[PDB]
């Protein structure tokens, strides 16, 4: 049906939730799996190296956005579209939408709203997507993201 977005979502939600439980999530992946295992590697180890590298700008970006419920958090995606999909992409940018979405989603867990997380995946899974599908498809997908940052 539309195999980009179900294996982005399924990327970005697992991502962001075992960043937020410190636990990860045993289950099967669904189409794709290798690959999407694969991804969740690489964002593992690209991913928390960018909430560090930018721990400064990245705390400074959360206070702003000032995140206390469910309003808050349906009111990110206009944030999202701003300040990353008007630029010119590149890997590394999206690394940076999926990591600050983590850095969001552990903050989530901290003030017990918990349940947003799964939300928010959704809504950053369709900003990468539904804006920059065309990038994604000539850059290979998430073939193209592994291959990108194999060691
Ligand atoms: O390359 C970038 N900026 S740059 O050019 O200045 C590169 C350096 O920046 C350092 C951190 C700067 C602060 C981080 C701002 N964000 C987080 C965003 C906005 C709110 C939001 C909410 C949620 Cl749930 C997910 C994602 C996002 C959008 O994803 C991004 C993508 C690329 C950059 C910055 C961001």
């Amino acid at each position: 049906e539309d195999e980009l977005y179900r294996q982005s979502l399924e990327i970005i939600s697992r991502y962001l939730r075992e960043q937020a439980t410190g636990a990860k999530d045993t289950k099967p992946m669904g189409r794709s799996g290798a690959t999407s295992r694969k991804a969740l590697e690489t964002l593992r180890r690209v991913g928390d190296g960018v909430q560090r590298n930018h721990e400064t700008a990245f705390q400074g970006m959360l206070r702003k956005l000032d995140i206390k419920n469910e309003d808050d958090v349906k009111s990110l995606s206009r944030v999202m579209i701003h300040v990353f999909s008007d630029g010119v992409t590149n890997w590394g940018r999206i690394v940076t939408l999926i990591s600050f979405g983590a850095f969001v989603a552990k903050h989530l867990k901290t003030i017990n709203q918990e349940s947003c997380i799964e939300p928010l995946a959704e809504s950053i899974t369709d900003v990468l997507v539904r804006t920059k599908r065309d990038w994604l498809v000539k850059q290979r997908g998430w073939d193209g993201f592994v291959e990108f940052f194999h060691v």
